[PDB]
Formats: structure tokens, C-alpha cells, sequence
């Protein structure tokens, strides 16, 4: 009602239209320049471009999700000097425009990671799935990484090589095109030959490397932000593991601790993601809110459910995962209210995130799960619940 929603958008090509988008209840448009090359800077001239067509439907560009950092800036090798000045210019034109919050992430190689893009739900519709035994079949029988093993049980290793021994050779192409080609949002895409040169500039670097060389990513990056007025909203690792023998750095709650200790500046923000942080049981959710409320500059409120093998997951419906989705919103309402308290108002934009597909999408190529009805869905369950909540403790 009063809630800052926001829409995901890829722009003109997107089979989702911006009509749909404002019958859907957003008022405002997550979108990046997905067209320009990674690493290099965004015009002015584009930005108003993009800017101008959602305008043009009666919204705003609301945030920016994402600008890439090029993976010379996570391997801290080759041209990342000249990345980072460009990363710099580009926070420049996107203020001078107007566009004030910039959403990223730091998963290194991979961006989010799914390995079924078509997983049907007993009502029929069409979910996205991580199923632990699928990603391990990937890792020991056709990436054939040395020696992946160790992050596996005995269990699952004996069940990752009966379901290799059940796939197609399609089922096998597809299963890999899902995990490395890149989803909706990714900037990154590789075949499998690409994938594995890739994997070996991370063969020295653990996780206080990476720590190391986001720190001078941000060190670099937030005090322009912060000069230019821009708030900087970091995405963590979906899935919030270590995979592939790669670390994966903005995954708990220490994580988000490091973060600031790293760099002190309100300009370095989160994006409260809980369909990501929520995947491993271990994250609260809500302390996570309270503990961190002031520097949350937008949520994804999705949810996934973890299944018997607790590393398998797929995506719920908004309402029925493991996010309690009413505690969440109940946390961050309180935390809209304090700074309307300590004198500002300062709403924290949402998005639904993802969406089952169904209804007339299933009958329709899909970004996954991009498509639109059941994004409708989850953004009209999480509208009524953040409603009833302001008027239970808030009129
Ligand atoms: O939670 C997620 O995985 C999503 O929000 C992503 O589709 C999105 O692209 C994020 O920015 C991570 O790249
Ligand atoms: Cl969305
Ligand atoms: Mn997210």
C-alpha cells in the first residue's frame, strides 16, 4: 500500500512489458545495461535512454541491479585498475542521472546457481530447483573436477553416480547449460572448456584472498559512492556455500560483519536477499534485519524450501518456504519506522524476486523464473501481509 514496490525489468527485449509491470502494483523499475560490455562504462546517454522508456510507462528506475565487477577485480589480476575506474564513472553518470542505489554481488565465476529450470510443482507449475545429487553428478562426472569428493557425503557421491548413469546425453548438455551458462541477471557465461580454464586463476585464492580483493574493490568504490550520493547494496552468494572449490564470501551473517569492519561508510549497503540467505538454516533472517536494518537499502522477498537432503532446494511460493515471510516484513516495517523516527523516511524498495511460472506462461519461453504471473503472485502475497502489519502496529 505504502511499501516501495519495485519490478525487475531486462529491458525492450524482456517478454515482460512494462504494462505488465504496473498492473502487476510496481511503481518502480530494477533494471540494468545488460548490452554494455562488462567492465566498461555506462554513458550517460545510455542510462537516460533506459531511463526514459520506463518513464514512459508511469514508472521510475528505482535501483540498479546489476553493474558487473569484472573478474580481473575478484582474481586481482590484469586490467583491474582500469575496471575499477570504470566502475567508478559509472556510479558518476548513474547519479548525475538520478539512479541513487546500486545493487552487486561478489560471487566469484558463477552468479546464482540452479541446476533444473523446469522443475514441476504438484499443482502443475514450474519451479527452479538446486538438487544436491544433479549438482554433484555435474562436478565428479562431467566437470570431473580433482577432487570434488571432499564436498560430498559417501551417500551422495553413490547417488551422483547412479543418476549419471540415468542421464541422456541431452540431459547431460542440459544440466551443464544450467549451471554455466548464466541465468536471468548473470553477467557471465561460459561452455564447459571456457569453465574449467576459468576455475584454475582461483587455484591460490581461498577465502581470505577474496576477502583481500574485495577490500580493495571496496575501498576503492565506496568512497566515490559515497561522495556522489550513491548507497551500494551487496547481493550474497545464491547458493550461500562454497561450491566448486571456489569460496563464496557474502553468505552469513559474518560475512555482512566484515563488511563493515572492511569499510566503515554508510554508503556500503545490503541488499537483503532471503531466498538466498534463507537457504541454509543457519541464517537468522530477522537478527539479521536488526542487527544490520540501517544500512538495508533493498530486499528480495522470496522463498525457498530446503528438501530430506538439506543442501537440495527449490523455490517455494512466497508464503509456504522456510522464510517466515511475516517475521521478515514485521522486521524490516520496524526498521522503515525507526528512521522515520530518528527524523528522515526512508523506505527500503522490494522486489518479489522470482515466480513459479505458471498460468498462460507455461505455455511460453520464460527468462527463468522471470516470467510474470507468479512474480504477480509473490509480490501481491508479500503487498497484503507488509499491509496488515502496518495496521496491526503501526495506525
Ligand atoms: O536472489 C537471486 O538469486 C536473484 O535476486 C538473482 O536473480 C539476481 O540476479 C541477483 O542480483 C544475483 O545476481
Ligand atoms: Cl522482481
Ligand atoms: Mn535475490
Amino acid at each position: 500500500s505504502h511499501m516501495e514496490q519495485t519490478w525487475r525489468w531486462y529491458g525492450p527485449n524482456d517478454p515482460v512489458s512494462l504494462a505488465d509491470v504496473r498492473q502487476a502494483g510496481a511503481t518502480g523499475v530494477v533494471t540494468a545495461l545488460h548490452h554494455i560490455p562488462n567492465g566498461e562504462v555506462w554513458s550517460v546517454e545510455e542510462i537516460l535512454k533506459r531511463k526514459a522508456i520506463i518513464e514512459d510507462a508511469g514508472l521510475v528506475w528505482s535501483v540498479v541491479e546489476s553493474v558487473p565487477i569484472h573478474e580481473d577485480i575478484k582474481t586481482h589480476t590484469g586490467n583491474y585498475e582500469q575496471w575499477i575506474a570504470n566502475y567508478q564513472q559509472t556510479l558518476r553518470n548513474l547519479a548525475q542521472c538520478g539512479i541513487r542505489t546500486v545493487c552487486y554481488n561478489f560471487m566469484p565465476v558463477l552468479d546464482w546457481t540452479r541446476t533444473d529450470l523446469e522443475y514441476v510443482l504438484p499443482d502443475g507449475s514450474k519451479a527452479l530447483r538446486f538438487d544436491q545429487i544433479e549438482f554433484a553428478a555435474f562436478e565428479m562426472h562431467i566437470l570431473k573436477r580433482p577432487g570434488a569428493e571432499a564436498d560430498y557425503t559417501e551417500e551422495e557421491i553413490a547417488q551422483a553416480a547412479e543418476r549419471f548413469a540415468t542421464m541422456s546425453d541431452e540431459d547431460k548438455a542440459r544440466l551443464t547449460r544450467n549451471i554455466i551458462a548464466g541465468l536471468p541477471g548473470a553477467e557471465e557465461g561460459y561452455t564447459l572448456d571456457q569453465f574449467r580454464k576459468h576455475l584454475e586463476l582461483y587455484k591460490d585464492i581461498d577465502k581470505a584472498k577474496l576477502r583481500e580483493n574485495f577490500a580493495v574493490f571496496l575501498k576503492a568504490i565506496i568512497p566515490v559512492a559515497e561522495e556522489v550520493g550513491v548507497r551500494m547494496a551487496v547481493h550474497p552468494d545464491d547458493p550461500p556455500r562454497p561450491i566448486l572449490g571456489l569460496p563464496r564470501i557474502v553468505s552469513t551473517i559474518e560475512d555482512m560483519q566484515w563488511m563493515v569492519d572492511t569499510v566503515n561508510s554508510m554508503a556500503n549497503g545490503f541488499t537483503m536477499c532471503t531466498g538466498s540467505y534463507g537457504v541454509r538454516a543457519d541464517n537468522d533472517l530477522v537478527d539479521m534485519i536488526k542487527q544490520f536494518g540501517p544500512r538495508i537499502y533493498f530486499t528480495h522477498l522470496r522463498s525457498t524450501m530446503r528438501e530430506d537432503n538439506p543442501k537440495t532446494f527449490h523455490e517455494a511460493a512466497h508464503l509456504n518456504g522456510d522464510v517466515d515471510m511475516y517475521e521478515v516484513v514485521k522486521a524490516i516495517v520496524e526498521e522503515e519506522h525507526r528512521r522515520k523516527a530518528e527524523g528522515k523516511e526512508d523506505l527500503i524498495p522490494m522486489r518479489p524476486d522470482h515466480g513459479h511460472q505458471m498460468l498462460d506462461d507455461l505455455k511460453k519461453k520464460t527468462n527463468p523464473g522471470y516470467s510474470a504471473i507468479g512474480r504477480l503472485k509473490g509480490l501481491a502475497e508479500v503487498r497484503g501481509v507488509e499491509l496488515a502489519i502496518q495496521r496491526a502496529f503501526f495506525s
